[PDB]
């Protein structure tokens, strides 16, 4: 009874999930913005106090988009004039205010259009990024010193990466690293000279009466990459008339012999850095340590403290090898790595000793290592019921191993399945994170004895409104293929009849170690389609997916366009069987790697589908980038992989499309998958008497993210469907 979940409730917001997001600023503090005010909280007894009135800003001029308080207490940075670039560069203004005097400093300030600025991990040392270089405050008001010279635009980045590196290598705009002193300022150079430029229209607000051409390097499939040089610089030494001297550490020799990767940068003491590197060919990788010389002021990577990490039957790491999780003496560290069998597990190394030691195992993997004391390391894993789409926080006691403690499992059962957790420093405190499967939950915990310590949101208010709607739920369950387990989650109508056919729309994505079936609790389109379209919206992890052991998750190697999408096609033939679904309307969808699938699916030629949609597609592998692809694919060349890039396009396909509905949309200014890809498909389609449905979205990029087109796209698309169903 009641209305039901509506398409505007999703578009517009109409329920909202409330968060705790804080920010711990100590081993027992924590800042918290309580209705503007920002306030800081004592986690051992809950007391709080004003930390700062937003009132302080009011006749400041500008909008704030963000702030960021010094570690020391004293400054606060002002960001405003926030200009979006990429998934996570932009631009913007920074002003800075001295929390110890009622006075914005106004005196030597940051640039205007400046790329990215960082605190120092403690005090107030300031480094910026501007017009590609690099710049050190000592102190707010004081005059900066240049660190860099080298920055070219769209050539040389020092500082700052290009657009692989942050898309695919870092997932970061930043590629600056502090010492915890504050000390030595660690920094990355990229050099894209010969990376070749990806050209765009943008057309811009209707008063442009000549489009623009968007021109970034962007290294496709084969392509010229980008090249990278680490350099470190002392910030304590630093001279106003004589130019800073950075010093470069270089690749090990076993990297210089070709194309490599710069793909961790992670300090493990005051003089100790670790490097990571990874090969153009990324099976193969290589760890350096490098201590810094004292009197020769320089830094040395002894080859025998190399650390080699391979892989036999892929590619390294889940989208990069994991980070290290070092000791605070520095002398040994932490790491997820596939062991003997396949599964990813804490493994332990010593610095100058050879292999390392497993302290988890088992028939699940660890997704995380949180914190680390001398006494506990902290870790997620899906172990808990052999559940692969669940999360909780384990800790192994260092000293015995097999001493192994389930911190949330227990915690809330029926509520709560998927954690993720925020520690202190130190670790003398927790906040756990809930995602579901119930609505989410936000407490704080003592790590002492595991102590409850407080509620900080439990989403009671969105509870209430919920009661009130004809809510959907999920199942989440599993099928056999090739004598294996497969697990998929179905969201089901309200008062669900098993006694009766029910139309079923497959969410895809299917991209390499990917999970679309899971114990989370979202509110999105396909609440709606359930809700009030009584649809059946079901989501597939098969072959290629994630956090499931690497036999599964390598089972895609070099091989693309194969099983993942077979796989999809053999659960949705099993969700037919089940005698609650009409086999006439089944549909498909997805975004990005999912249109690549649901594109691949629907030119099968398996007739199990009437129609899909596919949004930012890729449809031929040399078109994306080099970083990613590569990874899963290797070169496109006859001696590499050429044939099956060439074998696993959607354009080779269009034939079969003859037999479905299918509804294809992009972005014209999509940075990342580049309108090119659904340009091609389009004309493939064309090439051979297929009619399609088709919508572009003018300067949209890849998230197709504006309020505007948000809505638009999901309106249509509900159409479509809607149509393709028969649904009024
Ligand atoms: C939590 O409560 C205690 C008790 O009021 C606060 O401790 C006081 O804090 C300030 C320093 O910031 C001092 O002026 C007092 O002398 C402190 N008293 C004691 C007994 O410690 C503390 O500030 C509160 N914490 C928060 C988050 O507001
Ligand atoms: C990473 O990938 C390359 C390409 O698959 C692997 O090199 C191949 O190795 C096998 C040996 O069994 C040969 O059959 C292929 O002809 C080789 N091809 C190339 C392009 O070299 C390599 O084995 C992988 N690296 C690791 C460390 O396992
Ligand atoms: O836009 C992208 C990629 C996807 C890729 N990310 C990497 C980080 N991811 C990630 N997932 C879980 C844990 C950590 N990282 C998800 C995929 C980065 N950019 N595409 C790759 C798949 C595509 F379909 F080809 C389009
Ligand atoms: C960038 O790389 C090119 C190689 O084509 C090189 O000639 C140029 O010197 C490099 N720029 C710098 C300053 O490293």
């Amino acid at each position: 009874s009641r209305k039901t979940y509506t398409l505007t409730d999703y578009l517009k917001n109409t329920y909202r999930l409330k968060l705790y997001s804080l920010r711990w600023i100590s081993d027992h503090e924590y800042l918290y913005k309580q209705e503007n005010n920002i306030l800081v909280f004592n986690a051992e007894y809950g007391n709080s106090s004003v930390f700062l009135e937003n009132s302080t800003f009011d006749e400041f001029g500008h909008s704030i988009n963000d702030y960021s308080i010094s570690p020391d207490g004293q400054f606060i940075l002002l960001e405003y004039n926030y200009v979006k670039q990429w998934r996570h560069s932009y631009t913007a203004s920074y002003d800075i205010y001295d929390l110890n005097k009622r006075q914005l400093i106004t005196e030597e300030r940051i640039p205007n259009n400046t790329q990215w600025v960082t605190w120092s991990p403690v005090g107030h040392k300031l480094a910026y990024v501007w017009n590609n270089d690099i710049y050190v405050k000592i102190e707010p008001n004081l005059p900066s010193y240049r660190i860099t010279w080298t920055g070219k635009e769209d050539i040389i980045y020092n500082g700052i990466t290009d657009w692989v590196y942050e898309e695919e290598v870092f997932s970061a705009y930043s590629a600056l690293w502090w010492s915890p002193n504050g000390t030595f300022l660690a920094y990355a150079q990229f050099n894209d000279t010969e990376v070749p430029l990806i050209e765009y229209s943008f057309y811009s607000d209707e008063s442009l009466q000549y489009p623009k051409t968007v021109r970034v390097p962007y290294p496709k499939a084969g392509a010229v990459n980008p090249t990278v040089k680490f350099f470190v610089v002392n910030t304590d030494s630093l001279s106003s008339v004589t130019n800073a001297t950075s010093i470069q550490i270089t690749a090990p020799a076993s990297m210089l012999i070709g194309d490599h990767y710069l793909c961790d940068v992670t300090w493990a003491t005051q003089e100790r850095i670790s490097l990571q590197w990874l090969r153009r060919i990324q099976n193969y990788s290589v760890m350096d340590i490098c201590d810094y010389d004292e009197s020769s002021g320089r830094w040395n990577c002894l080859v025998a403290r190399q650390h080699i990490e391979m892989s036999t039957t892929g590619w390294v790491g889940r989208f990069r090898p994991s980070e290290p999780h070092f000791t605070l003496d520095g002398n040994s560290f932490y790491k997820i790595i596939s062991n003997e069998e396949g599964y990813r597990h804490i493994c332990y190394f010593q610095i100058d000793k050879k292999d390392c030691t497993f302290i988890t195992k088992g028939t699940w993997e660890v997704i995380g290592i949180e914190a680390l004391t001398s006494d506990y390391l902290y870790y997620i894993s899906n172990e808990y019921k052999g559940m692969p789409g669940g999360r909780n926080l384990y800790k192994i006691q260092l000293s015995d191993y097999t001493k192994v403690t389930c911190l949330s499992c227990e915690l809330n059962p029926e509520r709560c399945q998927y954690y993720s957790v925020s520690f202190s420093k130190e670790a003398k405190y927790y906040q756990l994170r809930c995602s579901g499967p119930g609505l989410p939950l936000y407490t704080l915990h003592s790590s002492v004895n595991d102590k409850g310590l407080r509620v900080l949101e439990d989403n009671s208010a969105l509870d209430k409104m919920l009661q009130n709607v004809q809510m959907p739920s999920k199942k989440l369950d599993f099928i056999i293929l090739n004598e294996t387990k497969f697990w998929y989650q179905m969201i089901l109508p309200p008062h669900f009849d098993k006694s009766k056919k029910y139309p079923l729309l497959l969410d895809v994505y299917a991209g390499p170690c990917s999970q679309k079936a899971d114990t989370v609790f979202r509110l999105n389109w396909a609440t709606y389609l359930a809700s009030t379209e009584n649809i059946i919206v079901a989501s597939f992890d098969g072959r290629g997916s994630g956090y499931q052991g690497d036999k599964i998750m390598h089972a895609i190697n070099r091989r693309l366009g194969t099983f993942e999408v077979e796989d999809q096609i053999e659960a949705a033939r099993q969700f037919s069987k089940m005698g609650f679904v009409d086999n006439k309307r089944i549909a498909i969808w997805g975004w990005s790697y999912g249109g690549y699938v649901t594109s691949m699916v629907l030119g099968s030629g398996s007739g199990v589908f009437k129609c899909g949609i596919a949004v930012a597609p890729v449809s031929r592998w040399e078109y994306y980038d080099s970083v990613y692809t590569e990874r899963y694919m290797g070169l496109p060349t006859p001696e590499d992989n050429l044939d099956h890039y060439r074998n696993s396009t959607v354009m080779s396909r269009a034939e079969n499309f003859k037999q479905v509905e299918y509804l294809l949309i992009h972005g014209t200014a999509d940075d990342n998958v580049h309108f090119q890809q659904s340009a091609q498909i389009s004309k493939a389609l064309v090439d051979v008497g297929v009619d399609f449905q088709a919508m572009w979205y003018t300067d949209e990029d890849h998230g197709i993210a504006s309020s505007t087109a948000h809505q638009h796209i999901y309106t249509h698309m509900s159409h479509f469907i809607k149509q393709c169903f028969s649904l009024p």
